[PDB]
């Protein structure tokens, strides 16, 4: 079973976390989630009353609230892999110097930004942004939740096709395998510009109880900077993190 | 209301149930039953909340949590309005049901209190106006009251120990005084203030509190004494407490 009203809910949240519609109207809501506008609304409003949407009648737009605030951080810290996680990309950024981020494995071969963290002090940054939904076959962090899967998820993602976002995307199939075969030997994996032009990223699995993978630790850098050297203190670092989030999956 | 959805409102509900840390791993009869709700209502919500990755469920011990997707929508909510930008905003809410100036103040280090935002009532004419950043002892006026009275004793009496500073006439630098009106502050939820620290101004003050049940926030309304009113204070009073348990929700308290 599902609850249509809760189930539409849950889309207006996922609408909202998104840049472009972070503030939205109810006829942009409506149009986008292609539901009328009174369903919309009532969901809306039950919504805003718990604080979950916020609403400014001085523009007409929702928003989301300040309920899911501790709601978040809550979902953080009362589950002790979340935690430990978390805190591990503050570890890694500052080692690294590079952009930190926890990729997670969702339902309908998604995957999404858990959180991230940027290197400590100043200087430009490269930013992500957190919540940002992929297909679970997308650059270094696809590789890591791929390469563990039964046979029964790589072939079912692969006969789908694979979207070339930039030049560098592998969507050679036979080329794709090849790399998974790689990822399991390596116990990593590195993308230069498959999803973003100009960004490199290595990206490490995170074994749950059954050797699978639902999370994957990930550094982010520009990949003119990328020296050798960068490559294996990422790994390390990223390395090191999985083992002790592992640890905490029991 | 029309407009009201009770299988949202249960949902809601269920979150901020999972989010206590007694209740994190909660089987479906323990959340049912503390929710006060029937079994099967809660199961459909829970498997949709599930499906949607706002809930976890582990197969082993049957126990529900707070699924990973609302960590990222925490992050996005509060880097587009922040608990203190959300609780500025309902200042201005505030402002404009009493007529007075509100006023968010904070906590520091060594018996030290900062405004860090205020709102002034809406229209053209004259108003009260406060220094953001202006810092004030901890035992002053009422919202000074609001911090104290949540600590424990041992504070108040090093507080006191250390000498209340008369700032007017009307300041309570009286110690037997100034401990009754900490305790009636605690059995009341709020403190009101004549002219403490400034001649002719009065406050009203309510505390915030947050995951730990401690007060880092106070809400605090500024007006005139000299035109008080029968409703005002009253009026004010029940302003911001409504206004303080939404933030302190939004501070985690529970």
């Amino acid at each position: 079973y599902q609850v249509p009203s809760v189930a539409l809910a849950a889309r207006v949240l996922k609408l909202l976390s998104r840049h472009k519609y972070r503030q939205s109207t109810l006829t942009e809501i409506a149009e986008r989630l292609g539901v009328n506008k009174t369903t919309c609304l009532r969901v809306l409003r039950t919504l805003e009353r718990e604080d979950f949407v916020s609403y400014d009648p001085q523009s007409r737009r929702y928003s989301l609230g300040p309920y899911l605030i501790p709601l978040g951080a809550r979902a953080a810290d009362l589950n002790d892999v979340y935690a430990h996680a978390l805190a591990e990309l503050h570890q890694v950024a500052a080692h690294t110097g590079m952009t930190a981020v926890l990729v997670k494995r969702l339902r309908d071969d998604r995957v999404i930004y858990i959180g991230s963290a940027e290197p400590p002090g100043d200087g430009v940054r490269i930013a992500v942004s957190v919540g940002q939904q992929f297909p679970v076959y997308g650059a270094a962090f696809g590789r890591c939740f791929l390469a563990y899967d039964d046979e029964s998820t790589w072939r079912r993602v692969l006969r789908e096709g694979l979207k070339a976002y930039t030049p560098n995307s592998i969507t050679d199939e036979e080329e794709y395998v090849r790399l998974l075969q790689e990822v399991r030997e390596k116990g990593y994996a590195v993308s230069h510009g498959e999803l973003w032009p100009g960004i490199s990223a290595v990206a490490v699995p995170v074994f749950n109880q059954q050797n699978k993978v639902d999370l994957v630790l990930s550094c982010l850098t520009m990949t003119s900077v990328i020296q050798g050297e960068d490559v294996e203190r990422a790994v390390k670092a990223l390395k090191e993190s999985a083992a002790k989030v592992s640890a905490w999956s029991g």
